[PDB]
């Protein structure tokens, strides 16, 4: 039986994780724990982050130096209000098994949360303005954790050093998983005061990104909309090469099924009004349906065409991205 500790750690991991839980329990061998833990260190350092009752002067340096907690026995953090807090509170709990991993792992996931730090101290007094501004947010929040988990792939010897090595690949799959949710999750983010949608792209329709949230402005708002998911769509080549070279059958689903999924919600969501009215989401009985069928390449590459011609045959005609919209979806489908 794992240690007390241990068993506390997946405990969090079944708290806080609806995407996650399921495919990071199947994972082979020591695979399983690093993951684990990986995840539970991003997501306290997102907790801090996502907190609005710390000051952005307090917040700098507990992001900055978040990396250097994992390595102080007793460093918690008391004062957040967060709905996950009790992942802060607990932190030595989850730094103590960090710490029982291989030194391989420990340095794979230590940099990442670094690095993660520092871009997430970069964006607290700004917003989002370019595509290539909405790029870094994305690699700071989202890439980061696909590199790590890549070379954590890696470090354990079930995959391939490629895997670990090629960084835009890994990147990409972030980048992907990270935008189909802030396009997604445009209403419920401006309900909560947080604006995640490019400011260069936004402001070429309407004056402030909530106005999006006006039922005067829904045709501008699913123009956008639509301009957004095709920017998102440029990352599925990637994604394809990404999971092109995975060997480990648990590895592969754990990369699989949220790409998959987040393809299926890209198709929910293009063209669709309801983005601005609620939150848009694929029915549980085809998530069971994609779950069971996405285990190899092919099947894989099925699905993602499936919901490409599903996308291209409700291009609008008078869409402004409509020509854009099209050649991507010919480049995925002829890779
Ligand atoms: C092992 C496995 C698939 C995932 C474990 C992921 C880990 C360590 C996360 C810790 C930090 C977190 C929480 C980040 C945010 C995810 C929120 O989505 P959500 O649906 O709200 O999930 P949940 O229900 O947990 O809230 C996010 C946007 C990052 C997405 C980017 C990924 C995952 C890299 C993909 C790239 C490759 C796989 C190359
Ligand atoms: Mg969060
Ligand atoms: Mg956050």
């Amino acid at each position: 039986s794992l240690s007390s500790s241990l068993k506390t750690c997946y405990k969090y991991l079944n708290q806080t994780s609806r995407s996650f839980a399921a495919v990071i329990q199947a994972l082979d061998g020591e695979m399983r724990n690093a993951v684990c833990i990986f995840y539970l260190v991003l997501r306290a350092l997102d907790t801090l982050e996502d907190d609005m009752t710390i000051s952005v002067e307090k917040k700098v340096p507990l992001l900055h130096n978040f990396h250097s907690f994992l390595y102080q026995p007793d460093w918690r953090f008391m004062e957040s209000k967060e709905k996950d807090r009790q992942v802060l509170e607990d932190f030595p709990t989850i730094s103590l098994e960090f710490r029982n991993l291989a030194e391989k792992y420990q340095t794979v996931i230590a940099d990442i949360c670094r690095r993660m730090g520092i871009g997430m101290a970069e964006f607290l007094d700004k917003h989002v303005t370019s595509e290539q501004e909405w790029d870094k947010y994305c690699h700071y929040v989202a890439g980061l954790v696909g590199i790590g988990l890549s070379r954590l792939f890696s470090a354990s010897e079930f995959e391939d050093p490629l895997v670990g090595e090629d960084t835009e690949r890994a990147n990409s799959m972030g980048l992907f998983l990270q935008k189909t949710n802030i396009i997604r999750d445009y209403l419920e983010d401006q309900q909560g005061g947080r604006e995640f949608w490019p400011q260069e792209v936004w402001s070429r329709y309407v004056k402030k990104l909530g106005d999006f949230a006006k039922p005067e402005n829904i045709d501008l708002a699913v123009q956008c909309l639509n301009e957004l998911i095709t920017n998102a769509l440029h990352h599925i080549p990637d994604v394809i090469t990404y999971l092109s070279r995975l060997r480990n059958q648990s590895v592969f689903n754990a990369c699989a099924i949220p790409q998959v999924m987040a393809i299926a919600t890209l198709a929910a969501c293009y063209n669709n009004q309801q983005v601005f009215k609620g939150a848009v989401k694929i029915r549980k009985g085809q998530a069971v349906t994609l779950m069971m069928d996405a285990t190899n390449m092919p099947a894989v590459k099925a699905i993602i065409y499936q919901y490409m011609e599903e996308i291209y045959h409700r291009i609008p005609d008078s869409d402004p991205s409509s020509s854009k919209t099209r050649q991507i979806i010919s480049t995925i489908r002829t890779q």
